[PDB]
């Protein structure tokens, strides 16, 4: 079974994400990293009656030990938004956080699956790749920008409008994770759904700005933590099931891609033992959906460039 | 199709508990109450792709709306311990919180299952019962002091020592929830385990002081939260399974009892459609376990009387 | 010339108290101790344009370095109250904190003035004294329970009612620091003030419950911090000035005594180079005030015994 | 008889600031505003034996009552930096906070002195000015960006290197408050000091990034709070002294200026009853200092226009 490392385990996302991972029979070893509180979070989780052995590591001195033999590394670490902030306002802090932590992964568990939640994902994935490139252990099949929350939100909002059980809805979401770059493919939704354009546009904008909606609702107490923990655990479970030989596992994720002109893009991915087995690509989309893909590419390029430029300055 | 209310849903226990409940197909409605942050927590959780309708309530005016029509109310509300404190040290603050919240339950959802997590459970359950008596709606088959975390700990520690799958381990734990009153019935464990005496003594002590162990490890940042969320969720699920007619559902819980001279006591309970179907009692125990029961009684009685006396000062 | 150590410098009282000490011409060196955040606190304060050299220490291993050569040790360390709690609810944690910290003082700066702010003062001073006795380093003229806040409050409340400037009001307060052990001597007030018995009783009760009123006003966010830092600073400045040879320095403080049948009591103290120069005693009091002293004695003796018995068990 | 309002009085800066203001004989009315905790902060502070009347206000509804008849308004409200953030990263959040609070000032106490601590000061003072203009109550003599912490730091560092008492050191700092816009005029220091060129660049670098060093030293637990409180208090005292007719009070502050190409600039100001009595200007500076001024102007203009643009789209 899998050894999973959580970098930033003591934060708002990290604690409940670590709880969901500990509850899973797919995990046998769970290592927790942060700069504060980890030993306490680990002692807490270690009492839970599941097989996953839990250990907390504190400070960069113990970071190498945390990473040894890891099959998957999830990185919820990062500063959350306050009302008013854009995801780009977090770029500077989260870029150096992701740069520092992915360097440690490249040095200590370069063969591991790397799942980045830290925002803005549209720049932090490029950063992760370039950091891995500079260490000479670059593998684009094992680096994932976790955009799963966008799919989870689309499913819920569609299900609510159509009176369906969200657990049986699937809405592909492509592009990236910002405004802007979030493209819900309602045309490719299962079960098949039918919305008027004004209702479709409202639904689309709702999915696009759902992160901001939660920031407003929290009124300065941060951004999505619990739903983000759910989405992160879902993606890790999908990846680990696939690594154990489960067939047909498809998740959208922001990865190194030659699907569009963007070197990085989020599409549905067939997962497996090497990570990305096959990029299933964008597929058949509406004219409305195609317009969005075109409007988003400009921003994606900037975000990719910004992230790549940041690594060169190091 | 269960409707569940969480009173204290914005706290360290409450948030991860609410996440676990939201993730469950047993829950169709999840109402969250606190004095702060509930709208943000509910907005966060409402995005998760499960059927449970989530709503946040804030302030005294909204508490009745939160409770109306509930099948189960879980009360993690309360102040946590710091290193050096006993659970009894929290009595004066948490007794008032439990009194107020359980009074609201007696008025607005008297038929619901009331699950009290707030410590010290040995006194706050007596408070809850007396509050329900005052409102003329006391049903001892529906008031539960959640001691599940002790069983979860016992399962984990037994499994670690013997090298077992803790999912397969069930250790009955009786008495109450405070240092000396926690009595692990290792002799009644399934699968049956034999420990040499020195391991048995260290194991029993470890279970009894497990809560203090986590408080120490957290070093001033509170008590167990994530494992208490796990334990609380587990107990709610067992209760909901029983209400849906599932047979053979057994959980230990601190309830109104006849087993000893203590009017409240924790034993294994067969659960059913109206809560406690049958108190299975203490059963056959070792001499060592019998001695531990004898030692627990005076402290239990003292904690029980304290709770009763507090209600008489209201 | 004075070197002052602050034990608990990162806490709610500790940070503002450290700020006030940093701003004083009397302090040459300011060492700050805590189990978290001290380096950031020391760095923050070291930027202030005063002569005191500031350094932050972190964890028990660095406590000896923090204490070496200290002239005055201030101990604001400890857990604050939440609404509902009494000061004795903090006993178990704050007793353990005080016994540990004062044991380090007795070893590493036995000659220093020990100013204890940690509550309950009526027990924590007896604890401090017993720890110094156990190390064979007894000086009852150097151990102070900081009750200054009671005098500060009394001054303010009298001043508000009579329309005076609180800066020019002085009210001796004797006894201890908990509920009815707080005995303000309004008869000895300067300037002379005329209160009828009904207003006198209201004013006295206000002074006695002032700490509880702040806890209620803070509604879960702790106890008095800023006013406590002010009073702690005032007492440390008075003590240091007396150590500089300043004449006629008098402050009420809870110390080991033989003024009443309590072996510990707060009275006006003439301070000097060796700490307590002379205990000025109670002086002449009204009948109302004599009754309060008599009613206070049972509670004080019990708190003293509780504190002393705590050290003997360790 | 100065009435002082503190907007953001419950924050890390606001609480110790409010304490220092409460301790001063210059203040007669102290009104505290925030969105949480102010009643408790005011209760705490109201016990201190000084004459300042203290009142806590809570939420936008009580903001007019807080500001009514104020002579000075100090605004420490704002999100603090975490390691890796620039002050400009805080812009979107803090620009909204400042625009809201200053609009209320313009509506309810338009003749008061407005002192903004909220970062980035280089943009937030322009926001304040434009907001006041939009209400037609613009007075450039009464709006102050509090840069005093830069001077306090410069004094301390100079004094440390030269073995001087920092209380009797004065180093003018000009420009703005962000990165290279901080320009310490070591050539104008009193007493006169000579530094070799290598030390001067190091000394200048230390002063420029001093805020960042405290952020890193706090390692995620915020930015400077206690030194900022000290600096905020110093500036308010200077300004209040001058309003009572005290002569020769000089402070550097980021104000509306015609001293450079920039609309706003920090230089030594002579303060008076009207606020800015006279802008004392940059004065004679070295070639090194002239170079820094030249390099800084492009960044200052950008920050200025950014803040102006923000208000122009409300």
């Amino acid at each position: 079974n899998a050894k999973v490392a959580v970098l930033g385990a003591s934060g708002g996302i990290g604690q409940p994400l670590s709880l969901l991972l500990k509850n899973s029979p797919l995990v046998s070893r769970l290592t927790l990293y942060d700069i504060a509180h980890t030993p306490g979070v680990a002692a807490d989780l270690s009492h839970i009656e599941t097989k996953a052995a839990v250990k907390g590591y504190l400070g960069p001195e113990q970071l190498p030990d945390c990473l040894k033999g890891c099959d998957v590394v999830v990185i919820p670490a990062g500063v959350p938004r306050k009302p008013g902030m854009t995801r780009d306002d977090l770029f500077n802090t989260n870029a150096t956080i992701v740069a520092t932590l992915t360097a440690a992964c490249a040095q200590h568990c370069p063969e591991a699956m790397i799942c980045v939640i830290a925002n803005p994902v549209n720049s932090t994935i490029p950063i992760t790749a370039e950091v891995f490139k500079k260490h000479g252990v670059y593998n684009p099949n094992k680096i994932f920008g976790v955009t799963t929350l966008d799919i989870v939100r689309a499913n819920t909002f569609v299900a609510e409008l159509k009176g369906l059980d969200p657990a049986r809805v699937n809405v592909p979401v492509i592009g990236g994770h910002a405004g802007k770059t979030i493209i819900p493919l309602i045309s490719q939704c299962t079960p098949k759904v039918d919305f008027p354009q004004d209702q479709l546009t409202a639904l689309t904008g709702r999915i696009q700005e759902a992160g901001t909606e939660v920031v407003k609702a929290k009124a300065g107490a941060g951004s999505a933590t619990l739903s983000m923990a759910y989405a992160g655990a879902r993606f890790v479970f999908s990846l680990v099931d696939a690594m154990n030989g489960k067939e047909g596992v498809v998740e959208c994720s922001f990865v190194k891609s030659q699907e569009t002109e963007c070197t990085y893009f989020s599409t549905p991915l067939l997962l497996g033992k090497k990570g990305i087995e096959k990029n299933l690509g964008i597929g058949k989309v509406s004219s409305f959906e195609e317009k969005m893909i075109s409007d988003a590419i400009p921003e994606l390029k900037a975000s990719i460039k910004k992230g790549e430029d940041f690594v060169k300055t190091l």
